């Protein structure tokens, strides 16, 4: 059952396998040069993760090169253990809201990159992800999933609270805030911005290489990034592939008119006092 | 389909996920002090693995403490990688027949322990294991599974060829040959023998600690050894538990009379000239 798999932890709905040993995450020891990549699920984490890795490097699965902090499935999968054995400088992936991130990261003043995507398109991507994950109950319908999304009753909680809290943290010059739609409409600009934030020289050669290797077509056929290195028993891509469409606007093919009006109205009430600038 | 999952490799039927990157196994680098624990599937590997580990520690999931050499599932599970990162002295688990084991192990003259169990009881245990593994097609019936077993058309091939080849290897004083039924009927004797082979003192305190910790009842309740640390999506124990019965003679509850006669007759022709001494039961 849905609520046998997921349960509220400190006001955030979470996969119980990731909170059973919460102590390991809360007491995590950060290093001054650690870099944190944070996102709400299905906002382009894999895309920006590969861009940053390439920058660091001017085959092994991406989930091995950049460990997923809080991911845990008893003794078979353990992100914390992977990080303890990782040589510096480490790149750390996470989907946690600011109130749940290990305090050591703030204490040590580590650099961080937060990426977001428009809410309607995130909901479409998340719906298919639940179908893909074998141990996650399939929603009875897209609409039923959207009602849960609006209530923040999906893994990692409310998208609204997630974006608002990370936007506030981005007041800090060491926390970079970025958008999926900006990477889609002006990739060269976003890559140069990332190279500069990480204190490196943006050369035409480096910038072109990254733009070339990180296209959706490129990443969909790279076994290291398309998640085919992860067993079908856990993630069945026969049901739905990880690199699905990679576009802006798929909400137009899933949201009936009545539902869209209610969602957009709800969005307004939620994001009233937030200054974040999403692309038109 | 059965043969979409399994394929013959150098005359041995194998899970294709374990042979896709065979080069990683063939070129494996052994160390002089490595210890190899080899068995045909479902013969008591987990039981003897825990006994040996306890000996090393003189009184974390078992698949992490003692890596399964050839086990591989793309980038999620990789026994070779685990071993490269393991501090010595390493304990290595494997289900491979002698002709498929990495040659480096023979070149370095490493010590090894081989364990076997009577064929009829192994077939019963193996049948339930296929039901347990989610990605393995469930046999249509026990009899159909037995026909495949007699033909060597099950993962890791012919049980007959496996036992005969390892028995020949045991001529070497550094390769110990043992039986599941001997551990069941005379555990203290078998434990003292293992402590001595690994060059340690079989004190009364030590022997007694091992015997109590490795009973079927204890291990069935120990999350480290009962394979509950492995996701149900891969191994569903709701279908059949890993620590199933742990007895001698369950074949009597599965083999119809007609089938048993044919199996035993076939066994005779396969093992006619083998001097191996199985226990009377
Ligand atoms: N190089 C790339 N360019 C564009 N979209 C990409 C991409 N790599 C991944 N994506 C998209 O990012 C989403 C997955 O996000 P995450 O990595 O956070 O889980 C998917 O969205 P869609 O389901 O809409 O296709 C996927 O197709
Ligand atoms: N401490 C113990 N004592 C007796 N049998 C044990 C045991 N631990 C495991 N077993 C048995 O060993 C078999 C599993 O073997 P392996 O470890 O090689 O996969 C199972 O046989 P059954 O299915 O007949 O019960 C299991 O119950
Ligand atoms: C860890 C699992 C595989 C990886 C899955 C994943 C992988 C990547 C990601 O960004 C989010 C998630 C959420 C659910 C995870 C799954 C829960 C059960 C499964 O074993
Ligand atoms: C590696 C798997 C889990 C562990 C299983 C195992 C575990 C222990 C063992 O002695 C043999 C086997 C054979 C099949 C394996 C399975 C094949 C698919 C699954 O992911």
């Amino acid at each position: 059952e849905y609520y046998e798999v997921f349960g509220e932890f400190r006001g955030v709905l979470m996969d119980k396998r990731f909170t059973k040993y919460w102590e390991d995450v809360e007491m995590f020891l950060a290093r001054p040069d650690d870099l944190v990549i944070a996102t709400y699920p299905k906002s382009g984490t894999t895309w920006i993760s590969e861009v940053v890795y390439m920058i660091y490097k001017e085959e092994d699965a991406i989930f091995n090169r950049i460990p997923y902090l809080e991911c845990r499935n008893e003794d078979l999968i353990n992100g914390i253990k992977q990080l303890k054995e990782k040589e510096s400088p480490r790149i750390v992936k996470t989907h946690l809201p600011p109130k749940l991130l290990p305090a050591s990261f703030w204490e040590k003043n580590c650099k961080m990159i937060y990426l977001c995507r428009n809410a309607k398109d995130v909901a479409v991507s998340y719906y298919y992800f639940l179908l893909m994950i074998t141990s996650y109950p399939n929603p009875k319908s897209f609409s039923e999933f959207v009602e849960k999304f609006m209530q923040g009753q999906v893994p990692y909680g409310s998208w609204y609270d997630h974006v608002k809290a990370w936007w506030e943290k981005s007041k800090n010059s060491r926390v970079l805030f970025m958008f999926y739609e900006d990477m889609k409409e002006d990739i060269r600009r976003e890559v140069v911005k990332l190279i500069e934030f990480l204190e490196r020289k943006p050369s035409a050669e480096l910038v072109d290489r990254i733009i070339q290797h990180t296209s959706f077509q490129e990443m969909k056929n790279n076994p290291s990034t398309n998640y085919t290195m992860m067993p079908e028993e856990m993630m069945n891509q026969k049901v739905s592939p990880f690199m699905r469409k990679g576009i802006i606007g798929d909400w137009k093919n899933h949201f009936p008119e009545a539902l869209r009006e209610r969602f957009d109205e709800h969005y307004k009430q939620q994001m009233k006092d937030c200054t974040v600038k999403f692309r038109m």
